[PDB]
């Protein structure tokens, strides 16, 4: 029994971590195969920041001007190149615990845990979902640039995420690993807003199916709906839209607790427009949207990695 | 900015994990050095659940009875002993990713990551903490025994706790690395049931400080308390007594927001008296428990 939020176990990432420095700027790298992978904006001053031309301060540096260490060990720069908004740094070493990995992009409304790190040194993992906005919702101090997010889908890393800023309403933005942004945000100090953002109506769903599956019942009800019907409740309280596609693929949880899509989304219907009255759901006051349907699946079926 | 429940990066651990068969029953268990750390209730079958006398079991056992497996690899047992609750496997290879660790024993209040394991291979992990009662939320299924619980300050892991057991309420009991459990509880699947359960106080201010340092300050008041007035309002809010270490521990947090102890004190009254009224904290409409105040200032400043 029990259902927490859960982080994929760190390891394999965890040793591909390293340190990148230029000039005054340290943060963190992603080393695997011959290739660390970081922001590209490890390359700017303060100066630099306001309106970057990143092929033109690019172009200035040599290999020697960018240091990393990995653990106390300094790697060999032997070539540099930029793709969108990450620097690669080709080094003279391959990576020997480069895992089996694959460069992702995920969809919002999907998760994936965050490795936060410090000076190339793993300091704590989180889960995190992608933001219908774009942000993730992190926790990142100074030096955290270049932390990673990930899955793990059975020996397979799959990278999905870079950390590159924080906004100034305290939320986060980056890239996938081929440096192109999540949301519409640029690598550069100047005002930046997230849009509004909206609840992942399909996880809200799924998490309610692990609170029934977990023994927590009380906001089921003798009632059903349609699509149509649930979505103008969903649109009024600023839910993303539900589509069949989710109502597919929250089949096997509807199967297995006997409450079908639609029935389910009567209870939410009624928990939007009623509140709680008092009452929890796995010891949340608010309605949760950072599980899948995978996850819930996943965490309460025992599945390993 | 921002605020989680923030685990600790599981790969030391991970490096440690194996899977533990007797007869059976597979579990999890710890391998550090030559050593295999388990639950000593592998040794059990249906029969000798409710009354088992592991002395009795265990003296008629082999070092070829336990089956461990690292990964693709069998260990060769080549010893065994039994300390309290967890069984101890001498091996005939030393790890060679054994970390830098310790064992450690946590009091009430105090949080820990665990990695959640099964047939020896990492699931997930999530961060807990030990509840006033000496239970622990967690998440786990059959087969998840001899997962463990640990700290990492700085480079060395501190192994806290070993998974053993669910009780009833769905909550879950295990051991110190040295087989002494938490709480009353014992390996054995009689009746048995936690004390009720309270929040714990100084966690709880400790995250209002963390909420105060990421800039929120709505539920702050201009009131004080005595440290005996607060105990007596919380007490009947189902919360833990705040003793003077708690405030003493709780120094730097004051000193780095400019809001004294016991001002918080009288926000957390406050809060308990109003509820939050359509507002949250740091992300939640509950009040957290599971961040102490060394979490606090490790994730923050
Ligand atoms: O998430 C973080 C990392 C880091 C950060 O946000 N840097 C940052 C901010 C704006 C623009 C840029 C770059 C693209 C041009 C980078 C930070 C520094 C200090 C305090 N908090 C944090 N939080
Ligand atoms: O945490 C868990 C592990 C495991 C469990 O609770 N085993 C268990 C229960 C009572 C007593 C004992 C031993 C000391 C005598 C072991 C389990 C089995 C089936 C369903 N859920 C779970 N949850």
């Amino acid at each position: 029994s029990g259902f927490r939020k859960m982080a994929f176990p760190s390891g394999k990432v965890e040793g591909c971590m390293v340190q990148v420095t230029c000039g005054t700027t340290t943060l963190n790298g992603l080393w695997l195969d011959d290739v660390v992978y970081c922001p590209r904006h490890v390359i700017c001053t303060s100066e630099d920041m306001l309106n970057p031309n990143y092929e033109d301060l690019l172009i200035r540096k040599s290999n020697h001007n960018f240091l990393v260490q990995a653990g106390n060990v300094q790697l060999r720069v032997i070539g540099h190149s930029m793709q969108n908004c990450v620097l690669k740094l080709k080094v003279d070493t391959a990576n020997p615990k480069t895992p089996k990995y694959k460069f992702v992009r995920i969809q919002p409304g999907q998760t994936f845990s965050v490795l936060a790190c410090y000076n190339g040194s793993p300091s704590g993992v989180y889960q995190c979902a992608m933001r219908p906005n774009f942000t993730i919702k992190g926790s990142f101090l100074n030096g955290s640039c270049g932390s990673v997010g990930f899955n793990i889908d059975y020996d397979c890393v799959s990278f999905c995420y870079m950390h590159h800023m924080e906004l100034p309403t305290g939320v986060h933005a980056g890239t996938d690993l081929e440096g192109n942004f999540y949301g519409p945000f640029v690598d550069r100090q100047t005002a930046q807003a997230a849009g509004t953002d909206t609840t992942i109506t399909v996880n809200v769903l799924a998490w309610l199916y692990a609170a029934v599956i977990n023994g927590d019942r009380w906001f089921l009800n003798r009632f059903t709906t349609t699509l149509n019907d649930f979505n103008l409740v969903a649109m009024k309280y600023n839910y993303e839209p539900l589509t069949q596609d989710h109502v597919d693929i929250l089949g096997p949880l509807s199967a297995q607790t006997g409450i079908a899509v639609l029935d389910m989304c009567a209870s939410l219907k009624e928990l939007l427009q009623n509140g709680m009255n008092g009452r929890t759901i796995l010891g949340s006051a608010l309605l949760e949207d950072e599980f899948t349907p995978f996850d819930v699946v996943r965490q309460c079926s025992g599945v390993t990695f």
